[PDB]
């Protein structure tokens, strides 16, 4: 019955506004050295009158603590095709959903509403192993009396020191046009470049080690201001020249941030493999297409442009030392019938750019086995087939699959999401790709949206709430979300397995059978980490 | 564990999206003659896949029924200076709140979400006193199979006939600038 | 804010009167076939006025449900030497404690007071595997309106069928004088015999498979009406005759109830190993000692009696086919100094009864390594030492040890207690012994007590609340307690591990390190059973 | 996280065992001179092991401090018909309740259990106004280290000196049979007279200025040893003689203790007004009725006895100078239908005792307006009606009314109870009556009880916990309770209002509207007293 409740809680449990108060005061955490670890400080006012509340740490200076506030976004409906066993928030949703993380340490406490701060700890490589403790102080007012409570946090620091992940690469298709739309700035202006640096820095600090370049704008939809980072001009009919200066700046920036791998945009448009890319040239204030919207992939015009572009790309790659460090795309998901479309396109590349190896989403194993692509990217629900053929591959996931399958949605429970990197490791994926880092705007339209009130690009239920974006637009760059912090900590768990020498075949991982059939409790994660980290 | 729940409920109880399904089938109302009276037809899908649902009356023509859909608005916080004893929605708010009434009789039923239609009855002065009953029909799909349920409403109509209110005046400061 | 709250809850969480209402409606359980499983139906009136409430099942006929009401007893203080981390009821105790189970399905609901019914399910061996569901109905009154609520229970019934436990034996020193004192009847009259059958049947249905015979009364204190089941008469000085008829009736009874193993009383009195047992002979209305209270264990008198008694015992055991099915005791816990006492007594037994093998509480490993006894019974806090010596042994526990250690007290959390059989199994105990099944009276005095208001035999804090008794005296036999149902279900979990073929060395049990260092959450129990039972 | 917490707390806040530790060190009180004031010294061990703790004062000699220990009694349920807004102990009860005050200053501190001592200060008339301070010392052990803490108490002493209360009379129906039953002594033996003097002295030291004489035993139930202080013997049929010696001793005693006012037993039995009193005459070892249990109030036999008794009563009253200082009773609460019963009885008295004026519980205002009684005693919930008639009257309360209404129950908040004298004063009661000072035994039966474990005379919920008794049986007289000290301090506040000259109409009291609608916070009491006392 206390006027104000405050408790500690782990990073794998959502707190909904109408959650009941808990009592805690004490939390123990575990961490490898050179790693990052998270927890929540929850609070619920039992007072008619609103008040202020402040979160702070004491004695945590060596862990460079970071204190943020968990904001809520509206979730209108549960995502479809998800059984209740696989939904988070049963009893609480549809309703307010915790997700964005805001950089404040003081907020207003509202009557009878459970909220939380999110605290991020940096465990340095040099820290002495064993137990390190600190305190969290919560301060508020009851009338004119000042009140406070201390809570006790313990981190049991393993001897294990994490090494950089190897032979596993992660890419997200971040969107320059989303920055242009949500912040209302000219594409490639200097504000655009700050926001882009800030995003790429966010990505690499959350485990994404591949920097996407959209040299060609990716959408079928035609934009007035597309994000085409390659500059193209057409002085006389069918003779093109190319200015690489924007891509060159992006590569400089990403290399300064720590990237070594880069990824290039698609070369044929995703209606099957049947259309050519939309490529624009500047004119007046905005951009205009070089050829017809419906131009075919096998056209004379588009192949005449590839005859000139691909060698220029090769010269750029040489000049900037990017051949061995680039991943290339052709086109996405040809069904069986589309196969010959893509075969023709692939042979065209082999003729014009034999140096270029391709990777693409091919979920049909019978047609990724045929060698259509060079490195296939099945959706996770086709992973098993590729594994029985033992074909090496990347995996991706998007609005689907759902129900029992791994995913990253608003209503995917956090422990399930936290299994991502364990599954990546045990099922021996080469890498993971995802389309929806900051796709903040209206699906397939040059029309900004509102990520703080709309989580499915206005396309629910085909687009699941949570699929388009894991970060939110902040005034100077991205705000993280809970999902993104958990996903990042999951890529870290993949580094824990690797650094500790655990083999995918190890019995402690044997219940991870598919991207569908796998343990998904916070306890399995805690117990398995305790074994690994205390063996050391 | 039924795939679709539908029940009846009175006009004095908010139904929140995460409310549990109930069982009803039958509701009795009371009404003076020359008056207006209301109730709700609630529904909760227990299916992963969304489906359509339709609300209609049968045998109610003399009550000129009106069928509307209850919409939700976001309630970010409880209002301050209201103790919990005096709050509606304890355990469900802050959250989605039922309040607007929309003029539709069909909607999409969403997974695991309790919603309702709102039904308005006109009890005419000329009606015979006593029990008048009618049925409500709900129609939806499970896969390609059509499904329905009838529910039973009874109105116990008094001999009292309402007269126009007198010596009591009500005003609201409607706002032309708001339009 | 509902006038009446009713919810479902598991058998591993005490409900205190001032617990907050919950919402539930749905509970899932898991169960092996040929087993028994439990849960609670909780309820809290939010009304000024008291009302009646009734609990019943619907659609459970195949599970022979049993519906009982959880009663409360006073807990005046927490037991000492228990850190708050290890106490149940923090924030609620000292106070009313749920424990006795009464056979009613209707009670009065009192204002703002959270109570619960306790429901028991029988999962028959023949039941079909998979999900079985039923409902619980609660009925009460609000003013003159009848009200009710259905709640939904689902039991996921494993393919596994439990086999009788083997090679693990459990004994409790039930007390006949406790029946005579609490029901005010003559020792060995016919009501005494009904109540003894009821107690022994209770025991075997709770996993206790060894029947204790107090042929000699165990207490140092001299009683006027001792529970000495052997009839002894001394017609001339130092010549004794023996009547086994009461023991023979007890053995018939226990065999009819299912027992095969039996246990005999101590032969030397528990002040070290230095005094002879108090043995009585009838005289007038009650009994009188045969020799002085302080007679020594190595007396001429006592050895002259052992020379006559032990061959009569051997003849009886032969006649009744009980030698190989009997456990025998010498005396308990000699400190180092006392060791020669016990050595001398042991040699006397070797001389007079070489057939008799002995088992006793020896918690000193260096003097159980020396062979003093034949089967040692360390207290659990000495188990580790005995295991590094790898000496086979039983374990016991009593008022101690406490804090982190396994125990069965009023303020021992139920998931901790529920771990008993997991610990017995993984740490490979031969058996478990406990002194306090129904020690209902005043410690070491011929004076009844009141188990419904006194839980430590009037000896706290040396005797812990919950230590003397796990059942309460009912009009026709024992009433069960929550502790007793949980401990029973824990012995059943030992049968689950055995029947499913889980080896003590199995990785799923590797965190069970000692009777002190071991998981104790409801989550661990549930998840580990889910693995075992769904592998099937 | 201190091993032992100690803090100060006011006399208007119950401390429950599971209350959290607080920090204090400093408490200021306010007091009129010639008054008595109280506070608590609380303590909570945060230690696994029990320890001793001792409470004492330093520098308080001029205030004649008294240090006692608050004991707990079991409260099984809340009283019914009390909304939570009006219950003390929300979140802590049902459970252990503080109430008895025991004469010890050292106790055992138990693990994680908040307890308190109760300290009583005497503020002498002669003290200099202004601030007086002293210290409280708490001493305990941690292992073998002795530990202690000083706490600081301040008392702000007003210029106001309290005068003896006037025109306001308080009576409690103390029970001689309760002493006989709970101490197992013969009625009117010499132990009886010690315990009776001790009770009567207790009452007058708590504001009770009227001594009840049960000349006739009050209960309908027939006792073998009734408390009938008038000695009656019947030598021949229908001719009675009277020995007044016990009543005379009782009057001498109460006059020695300070009483001036007395009150006599009922003359008609409380089944309506229809039965005659049970009057007994000695025989052998105990007493026997003079006439039938069911004899009528209007019988010939009983009126023939009143013809003889009432003139003897008058002669005694003259001889002992008691007419102008005595209150008389007829019978309690006739409903409307019973009215003619009581009318007949009243006229009988007018014929046989016209000098006798009567006061009785009549809650029906239309039948106290009719003159049935001379000075009426409505229950508090009928007070309002009697005030709108502006009829002068006494007020009483018992198991009822409840909810918002004033009362003195185990679960009545102490600030609410503390308003009693403020309400008596402002609503201008002539006096207050209560049935349950020391009704310690089983309701309506010659069978002792246990006030330490049963607080409703075994009759809950019809009898509310707390209603039968405000003191507990001590070895040499009553133990006070918290409720009794608070009630006493409330009668003292009535003396403050009187001695300070505050008028019932004074605006500072205007929120006191009814015995239901009235402020009930500690803050209101404190602020209003501060105003009164600092005007001075
Ligand atoms: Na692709
Ligand atoms: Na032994
Ligand atoms: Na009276």
């Amino acid at each position: 019955d206390a006027p104000m409740a405050v408790w500690l809680q782990s990073s794998l449990q959502r707190i909904f506004p109408q959650s009941p108060a808990q009592t805690a005061a004490a939390l123990e955490l575990q961490a490898a050295r050179n790693s990052r670890v998270s927890f929540q400080v929850a609070f619920r006012s039992n007072m008619k009158d609103q008040t202020h509340i402040s979160c702070s740490t004491e004695g945590a200076e060596t862990l460079h603590p970071r204190v943020r506030y968990v904001g809520l976004v509206p979730m209108p409906h549960f995502n479809t095709d998800v059984s209740p066993e696989e939904l988070d928030g049963v009893g609480y949703l549809p309703g307010w959903l915790p997700d964005p993380l805001y950089p404040v340490t003081k907020t207003e406490a509202h009557p009878f509403e459970s909220r939380s701060f999110w605290i991020t700890l940096q465990i340095p490589a040099s820290l002495s192993p064993g137990i390190h403790d600190f305190h969290v102080r919560m301060r508020w007012q009851e009338g004119k009396e000042e009140k406070d409570k201390l809570l006790h946090v313990k981190v049991k620091v393993s001897a294990l020191v994490l090494q950089p992940r190897s032979n596993f690469h992660v890419t997200h298709w971040w969107r320059g046009e989303a920055i242009a739309l949500q912040y209302e700035t000219k594409m490639f202006d200097e504000q655009w470049w700050k926001l882009t640096r800030a995003c790429m820095k966010n990505l690499i600090e959350h485990g994404n080690d591949v920097a996407f370049i959209q040299n060609f704008f990716e959408l079928r939809a035609v934009f007035k201001e597309p994000c085409q980072m390659l500059i193209v001009r057409e002085p006389s009919p069918g003779k093109y020249e190319f200015d690489w200066s924007r891509i060159k700046r992006f590569v400089d920036m990403c290399r300064e941030l720590g990237y070594k791998k880069f990824e290039w945009a698609h070369l044929w448009l995703y209606w099957g493999v049947q259309d050519a890319m939309h490529v624009y040239k500047k004119e007046g204030n905005a951009y205009k297409l070089l050829w017809a919207e419906n131009l075919s992939g096998t056209s004379d015009t588009y192949i005449h442009f590839l005859k000139q572009y691909l060698p220029q790309l090769h010269r750029f790659l040489l000049k900037e030392n990017l051949l061995s460090d680039s991943y290339f795309h052709l086109s996405d998901e040809p069904w069986s019938e589309h196969v010959e479309n893509y075969k023709k396109a692939r042979n065209i590349l082999r003729q014009l750019a034999p140096w270029m190896k391709v990777m693409d989403a091919l979920s049909d194993v019978r047609y990724g086995r045929e060698q259509l692509t060079d490195i296939p990217i099945p959706i996770i629900s086709s992973d098993e087939a590729y594994r029985k053929e033992q074909i090496p591959h990347w995996v991706y996931f998007c609005t689907g699959p759902r129900n029992k399958w791994l995913n990253r949605l608003y209503d995917t429970p956090l422990p399930k999401l936290r299994m991502s990197g364990w599954l990546f490791y045990k099922l021996k994926a080469l890498g993971f790709l995802h389309w929806g880092y900051n796709f903040w705007y209206t699906l397939d339209k040059e029309q900004p949206g509102d990520p703080f009130t709309e989580g499915a690009a206005y396309a629910y239920p085909g687009i699941a709430y949570g699929d388009p974006f894991v970060v939110y637009p902040g005034p100077d760059g991205p705000y993280d979300s809970i999902r993104w912090e958990v996903f990042s900590e999951s890529l870290q768990d993949y580094a824990i397995l690797q650094s500790a020498g655990i083999q995918p075949e190890d019995p402690m991982l044997a219940a991870l059978h598919t991207y569908e059939d796998f343990p998904r409790s916070e306890q399995w994660i805690n117990e398995t980490l305790k074994k690994i980290l205390e063996k050391a």
